[PDB]
Parts: structure tokens; C-alpha cells; sequence
């Protein structure tokens, strides 16, 4: 009764145009059986909101890659948020949601702010950029890594470790295989920065750190605590405020609007986010026998979310493939939904805002002047390489 595709939705081939093979995902049924991978599928916004929703029967703690951890070892140690489920994910959540606090983003904007614009000064001095290498790359690597305390040495580190982490959620193939070879270095200093002496005072990871004696955290945990805000907390960024540049390239009639109104630059970013969905696929496993869209799905079975196609589902939004910069995007799933919808988001949203509020206020034109080159992993979309020429305004 549920139909069987062999699409691989982690194939090279796939991430280059994603789209088709998702719309005959969607159309196959609610829910998929993949049988390249022996997983079950689900890429309508219902049913991928559905499960987002009920982590008692689809967990995370059993990982939310590919891999079983009843069955596997994980590559390292969980993560005690992402790879946790409540009640032991929740103090932990707490934490990092009050360190990435509404009232810490009132200490950091104006610095971000400013950031923003002095990126998007220094690039209308050169006119031909590259908007991924020179912008996309280069503004959050300028405010993420001092805002959380690093050190300047090793920061060369830090997209690799993400790019790590995210292809390692994958099946075994040679994308995950090779990341895990190159992981060494990465994970050394990764693990490293993670000491409490080694985060600056006032950062996110020193105060991670001082979240310890409350009894939400005890101190040797705050080590993996910042080790998720060192994987989660940058690549996606990235590929966010990538996207939106693009889309602004390809959609100059948004770009006009943003323009003539740089208020829209928060929900610009956020149209971004769920027209590219930087993170495109997450899985979670039954822990029970579970009735999803008439399906009968068995206890321990690990089901494929397609966050991205749930993005651009024509039965939840209305033109799904436009870049519409005044869409209500209320309610994608480009952030996750739920118990573990990102607790970064605030810092996302407003590295990706003021970014966008930038571009609004300085550049007239965007307009791409080069080959486009993407990027692939297992669970993350992004461009490589977006050549574009800046107009001043
Ligand atoms: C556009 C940028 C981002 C996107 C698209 C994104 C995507 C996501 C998604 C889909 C989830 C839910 C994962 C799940 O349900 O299993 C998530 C959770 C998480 N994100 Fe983000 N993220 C972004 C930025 C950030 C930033 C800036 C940080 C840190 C400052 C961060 C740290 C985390 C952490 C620690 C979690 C785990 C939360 C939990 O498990 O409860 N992310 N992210
Ligand atoms: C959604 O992406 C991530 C990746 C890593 C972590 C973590 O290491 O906790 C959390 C979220
Ligand atoms: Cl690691």
C-alpha cells in the first residue's frame, strides 16, 4: 500500500536539481518507502509537520542521520539536544535557548549590524565579488566567531567541521566516507575550543559554561553544549544569506522592493530560508508502531524527512518555486517545528536581517557575471560560488 521509489535522495545527480524528484516524492503518496536506503519517506508539509511534532514516536535520540544508534555506533559522541529527546534534551534546550536569548540579541545587533554594513561598503569598492567566498562566507565568519569566543587561530576549522557534520548525517556514501577521513583536525580543534578557558568572557560558549551550577547543566557537559553551537551554528548561515543574494540576483523585481522598503529585509531572509531550505533532509525512528497518512510504519524504522519539499509543497503554499519577499512565511519548516525547532534561529534571522537590510540601503543592482558553482552534502544546499557584480546605490 505505500509505494516504493528508488530515488536517492542523497545522489549527486539529486542535489543538482532536487526539485523534479521531489515533486514525485509528494505525489507518490504521504508516505514512501526508499528503497536505495531501506527508510521511509515523507515530503509533504503535512506529514513532515506531523512528525516534527510527535517526538515521543519519532525520536531523535536514536540520531537524526541515517544512522540507528541501537544498531551503530555514532561517529561522536550525541549531542545532548539534537540527539536527545525529553525529558533529557529539555535543561539542556533551556540553556542554550537563554544564552541565545532575546536579550542577548539586544547586546550583539548593533555589533552585527554594523558588521553588515561595513561588508557590504567593502564590497561595492570592488564591484566584481564572489557572494558566497566574499559575503555569504565572509559576514557571519567577521560576527559568529567572535560573538561565540573563539580564539583567532584555527577559525580555518570551523566550515569544514559543519560540512563534516552535516554530511555525516548521510547514508555511507563516498561524500560521508571522505568527510570522516578529513575529520581529524577538525574534530581536534573543535573539541578543544569547547574548554572553558578557551572561550572569551562574555561570548555564547563562556556562558555556557556559567549555566552550570543552576542544575540544568552540570560543567562536564557544557563542553558538548558548545561543541553543537561550534556544528549547528554557522554553514547553515551561510547558505541562508547565500541564497537570499541569489534569489535577489534572479528575482531583480524583489530586489527592487527590498529597495524601496528595507523593513522587509527580516521577512526577505526568511522567504530565503524556506525557497532554499539550507537544511534540506532530517530523520527521526519510531520508537512504537505508528499509523502516518494510512501507513503502518513498524517500531525502530528511520523516517526521511524532506524539509525543503515540505517548503515548496503546492498544497500548503500558493506559487511555492517563487521568491516572494513578502510571503507570510509563518509556519515553514526551514527551521525545524516543535521541541527542537532551531534554537539558533534568532541568531540566524538577524545575521541574515541586517545583512539583507545592507544590501537594501547600499546596492542598486545584483546581477550574476560568472559561472554559479554548488556545493554538495549530505543534508546541506548551498552554492559554492555566486560570482555577481554590486551596483552602488
Ligand atoms: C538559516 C540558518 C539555520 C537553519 C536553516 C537551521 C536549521 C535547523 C533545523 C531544521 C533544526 C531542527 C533539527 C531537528 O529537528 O532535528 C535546527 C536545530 C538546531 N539548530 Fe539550527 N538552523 C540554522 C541556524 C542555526 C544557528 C545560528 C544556530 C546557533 C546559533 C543553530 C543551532 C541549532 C541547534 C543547537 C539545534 C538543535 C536544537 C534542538 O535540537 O532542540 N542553528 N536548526
Ligand atoms: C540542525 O543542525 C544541527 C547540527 C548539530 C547540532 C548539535 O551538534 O547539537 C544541532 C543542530
Ligand atoms: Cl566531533
Amino acid at each position: 500500500t505505500i509505494p516504493h521509489l528508488a530515488i536517492d535522495p542523497f545522489s549527486l545527480d539529486f542535489f543538482d536539481d532536487p526539485y523534479p524528484d521531489q515533486q514525485t516524492l509528494r505525489d507518490a503518496g504521504p508516505v514512501v518507502y526508499l528503497d536505495k536506503w531501506n527508510v521511509y519517506g515523507v515530503a509533504r508539509y503535512a506529514e513532515v509537520h506531523a512528525v516534527l511534532n510527535d517526538p515521543t514516536t519519532f525520536c531523535s535520540s536514536r540520531g537524526v542521520g541515517l544512522s540507528d544508534f541501537k544498531k551503530e555506533k555514532p561517529w561522536r559522541p550525541p549531542s545532548l539536544i539534537l540527539e536527545a529527546d525529553p525529558p533529557a534534551h529539555t535543561r539542556p534546550r533551556a540553556v542554550l535557548s537563554k544564552v541565545l536569548s532575546p536579550a542577548t540579541m539586544k547586546t550583539i545587533r548593533d555589533g552585527f549590524a554594523a558588521a553588515a554594513d561595513a561588508k557590504v561598503d567593502e564590497l561595492l569598492q570592488r564591484g566584481c565579488i564572489d557572494a558566497i567566498a566574499d559575503l555569504a562566507e565572509a559576514y557571519p565568519l567577521s560576527v559568529f566567531p567572535d560573538a561565540m569566543g573563539l580564539k583567532q587561530e584555527g577559525r580555518e576549522h570551523l566550515l569544514p567541521y559543519a560540512g563534516l557534520v552535516f554530511n555525516a548525517f548521510g547514508p555511507p556514501n563516498e561524500l560521508r566516507q571522505t568527510a570522516i577521513e578529513r575529520s581529524a583536525p577538525h574534530q581536534a580543534y573543535v573539541n578543544e575550543q569547547c574548554q572553558r578557558p578557551n572561550l572569551a568572557p562574555g561570548g555564547f560558549g563562556a556562558c555556557i559554561h556559567a549555566f552550570t551550577d543552576t542544575g540544568e547543566i552540570t560543567p562536564d557537559e557544557a563542553p558538548l553544549l558548545v561543541r553543537s553551537l561550534l556544528s549547528a551554528g554557522l554553514q547553515e548561515t551561510v547558505n541562508g544569506i547565500g541564497a537570499a543574494v541569489y534569489c535577489l540576483a534572479r528575482f531583480p523585481g524583489e530586489l527592487q522592493r527590498l529597495r524601496s522598503d528595507p523593513t522587509l529585509a527580516r521577512n526577505a531572509f526568511e522567504e530565503a530560508v524556506r525557497f532554499e531550505s539550507p537544511v534540506q533532509t532530517f530523520f527521526r525512528t519510531t520508537t512504537r508502531e505508528v499509523e502516518l497518512g494510512g501507513a503502518v510504519i513498524g517500531e525502530g524504522e528511520k523516517v526521511l524527512m524532506f524539509l525543503g519539499s515540505a517548503n515548496r509543497d503546492p498544497r500548503r503554499w500558493s506559487d511555492p518555486d517563487l521568491y516572494d519577499i513578502t510571503r507570510k512565511t509563518s509556519g515553514h519548516v526551514g527551521f525545524g517545528s516543535g521541541v527542537h525547532m532551531c534554537v539558533g534561529q534568532l541568531v540566524a534571522r538577524l545575521e541574515g536581517e541586517v545583512m539583507l537590510s545592507a544590501l537594501a540601503r547600499k546596492v542598486a543592482a545584483i546581477d550574476i557575471d560568472g559561472p554559479v558553482k554548488r556545493r554538495f552534502n549530505n543534508t546541506l544546499r548551498g552554492l559554492e560560488s555566486l560570482p555577481v557584480k554590486l551596483t552602488p546605490a
